[PDB]
DNA sequence: TGAGGTAGTAGGTTGT
DNA sequence: CAACCTACTACCTCG
């Protein structure tokens, strides 16, 4: 069914004929540049070039003239001082219809905008970024509205606006005022001389007089050395983690640092309805239209296409997966599950008992309930508990326990992993009446046990589907990927994910986790997929996917690589009547939005950016697989993950592994999430 | 640890 | 600089 949306953006002037004419510059380093450190200091050169200025070819573009640019000057750069000249080589015309001086005019159109942005006032400007007036305040605090703004030029030549409402958590206090307010140790705080944030542990109380560092000087003199006493008090000693040492926390001053805030530290909800926000964009994009000479906003729209909707299955038809515990799993086998309680009570709540029972009697297998009666304290003889429920034949394990610390909680998870037997935590204050967590752990637990709760129906281009991520915190990440094998996605699968320095995953790492998703395909349905469908979270980094798309051509299996991206999408509001799921926008060439979720009383949806890197399947049927795909999520009852599942499922994976750790996961099995 | 959503907070990787 | 990502917590509501 056709339709047509908005977006979050809006059409203004055209470009006058000046600058259609960009003044360009050679820029002359001394000394010159080394091959790793010449594209940042060109970058660093536009910047202190002053004026509207940025990086073109091996030079500069401005929309100023050279005269009231800095053209010489100097430039520190990881403690290396450069010298530069700019030497102007004339103005020359751009053409908007070429993308490449296209791209130039878009990036001198975002200089612009942050540099006139800096001349607005009295409003609190932070880069692209604007606030304008204050939504909510607390003693010490205040949350400010504003919008996040962009600005490039269209093809036809005009400026192209885009506008989304955010807001703002400011605090105007030192950490000392904070706390004497009543309030407790907020999580990280800042330097109230510069920018550097730390993780603030807990509050030492000896003499900062007489607390030594690393160097002879107490604390207290040597912050009164560096002239940071000059004007405030020193206040009580904080230890805050080092941000570069996870083991030597670092001595600090209350009087010195300032709470850094979030929700967690202030009932009010940040959230906007969708009316609502496109509203407040309206207003937003007029008022900056003509505080910065731009003109007249005029609102751009799209064509817009609304998908099918999938048809859910569990034993039968079901609209959410938790219809499955009433109807029927997908896919029923004997199961065997355990039930572990940290809380001192005795054996299974009656509620769960029938809810699990009546569950496999719909499903027609048959449900073995077992009890762990060791407790995890007792060390080693825990694990020998564990290996004897094992070899009784459970599966999965369903913890009943008050809420636990993190560290706890991975300790435990891990435990329970080395002896194969992923686990589902249900926290102890627990009402019958509490319906949608305990339903919503009970298809946890199901599906760390390896059940198949639902699947589609549809008919789909690619028979697998997987999923690529990257996840973890320390100075190396974890690069996985999660399947959905099948043209029904009847079997989710994981694979051990590899260690890996960055974001990018290694070519030969991606050709090997395909390779073990192929042959997860290959042993369900005996035989290769005809098509598969390869979904990478975020950017394709540069041919990330070489190795892995010529190995699946060499075994004649054809692809589609598209990269699916949370953020950049903008925003989509519907020109007439009611926001509706499932929306297919196209975009540019092999780009496109999807907005794969939305409710009413919810916020505004933040639909999903889609580029197509490879394969020649058209951009709709692929879009129609992606949403679908996006209802296979097993493990959330009542409200379908924006991504597809296998990325849904990707993500916690390499999360779970860069939480517990990689060693415990050699006997389970790749069948069972335990990452759910 | 119930889960997803949309929110906010901080910091990180890729690559011209 | 680019245009995305990580991962935490809060409230709302339960396809
Ligand atoms: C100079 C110095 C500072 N520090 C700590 C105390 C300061 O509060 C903290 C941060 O100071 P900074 O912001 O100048 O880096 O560094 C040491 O632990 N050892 C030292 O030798
Ligand atoms: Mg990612
Ligand atoms: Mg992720
Ligand atoms: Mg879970």
């Amino acid at each position: 069914g056709k339709t047509e949306v908005f977006l979050n953006r809006f059409a203004l002037r055209p470009l006058n004929p000046e600058e259609l004419r960009p003044w360009r510059l050679e820029v002359v380093l001394d000394p010159p540049p080394g091959r790793e450190e010449v594209y940042p200091l060109l970058a660093q050169v536009a910047r202190r070039a002053g004026g509207v200025t940025v990086r073109m070819g091996d030079g500069l573009a401005s929309w100023s003239p050279p005269e009231v640019l800095v053209l010489e000057g100097t430039l520190a750069r990881m403690g290396q001082t450069y010298a530069y000249r700019l030497y102007p080589k004339g103005r020359r015309p751009l053409d908007p219809k070429d993308p490449g001086e296209r791209s130039v005019l878009s990036a001198l159109a975002r200089r612009l905008l942050q540099e006139r942005l800096r001349r607005l006032e009295g409003v609190w400007v932070e880069g692209l970024a604007v606030y304008r007036r204050e939504h909510a305040r607390g003693p010490g605090w205040r949350v400010l509205g504003g919008a996040v703004l962009d600005l490039w030029v269209s093809d036809s030549g005009a400026f192209l606006l885009e506008v989304d409402p955010a807001y703002r958590i400011l605090c105007e206090m030192s950490l000392e005022a904070w706390l004497a307010q009543g309030h407790p140790l907020p999580k990280r705080v800042r330097n109230a001389y510069d920018r550097r944030t730390w993780e603030l542990l807990r509050l030492g109380e000896e003499d900062p007089k007489e607390l030594p560092l690393p160097g002879g000087l107490s604390l207290l003199d040597y912050h009164a050395s560096k002239g940071r006493l000059q004007g405030r008090e020193g206040g009580r000693v904080a230890w805050v983690a080092d941000p570069k040492d996870p083991r030597k926390p670092i001595p600090h001053l209350t009087g010195l640092l300032v709470p850094v805030l979030t929700l967690e530290d202030l009932s009010l909800a940040l959230s906007l309805p969708w009316e609502e926000r496109r509203r407040r964009t309206r207003e937003i994009a007029s008022w900056i239209g003509r505080r910065l000479g731009l003109g007249t906003p005029e609102a751009v729209r799209a064509q817009a296409y609304r998908l099918s909707i999938p048809k859910l299955m569990g034993r039968r038809a079901v609209s959410k997966p938790a219809d499955a515990l009433r109807v029927g799993f997908y896919r029923a086998q004997e199961t065997a599950l355990a039930l572990l309680r940290l809380d001192g009570a005795q054996g299974w709540p009656e509620f769960l008992r029938r809810a699990l029972l009546r569950a496999f009697g719909a499903s027609g297998a048959s449900l073995r309930l077992h009890t762990l009666h060791a407790h995890p304290s007792q060390g080693l003889a825990f694990r020998e508990a564990l290996r004897k429920a094992k070899e009784e034949g459970v599966q999965a394990v369903l913890v009943l326990t008050p809420p636990m610390a993190w560290e706890d909680r991975n300790r435990l998870k891990a435990l329970l992993l080395r002896e194969g037997l992923p686990s589902q935590i249900l926290n102890v204050p627990l009402r019958e009446e509490e319906r949608h967590r305990w339903e919503n752990a009970l298809l946890g637990l199901l599906a760390k046990a390896g059940l198949q709760v639902v699947a589609l129906s549809g008919a789909y281009p690619a028979e697998l589907a997987v999923g690529f991520d990257a996840g973890g915190r320390e100075s190396f990440r974890f690069g996985g990927a999660a399947c959905a094998v099948g043209g029904d996605g009847g079997h989710l699968l994981w694979t051990l994910p590899e260690a890996q320095a960055g974001e990018r995953i290694p070519q030969e790492v991606v050709w090997d986790l395909l390779e073990e998703t192929l042959w997860a395909f290959r042993r369900k349905a005996g035989r290769l997929p005809s098509r598969v469908l390869l979904l990478r979270d975020g950017r394709v980094p540069q041919d990330e996917f070489a190795l892995a798309l010529e190995a699946l051509a060499r075994e004649g299996i054809a692809y589609d690589l598209v990269s699916v991206r949370k953020s950049g999408g903008g925003r989509v509001y519907p020109v007439q009547g009611r926001l509706a799921d499932g929306l297919y926008v196209p975009l540019e060439d092999k780009t496109f939005l999807l907005l794969t979720v939305h409710r009413d009383f919810r916020g505004t949806p933040r639909p999903l950016k889609l580029v197509h890197e490879a394969g020649d399947t058209p951009l709709e049927a692929l879009a129609h697989q992606i949403f679908h795909l996006t209802r296979l999520y097993p493990a959330s009852g009542f409200a379908f993950p924006r991504l597809p599942a296998p990325l849904h499922l990707a993500d916690r994976l390499v999360k779970e592994v860069g939480r517990l750790g990689i060693r415990h996961l050699k006997e389970v099995d790749r069948e069972k999430l335990f990452f759910v």
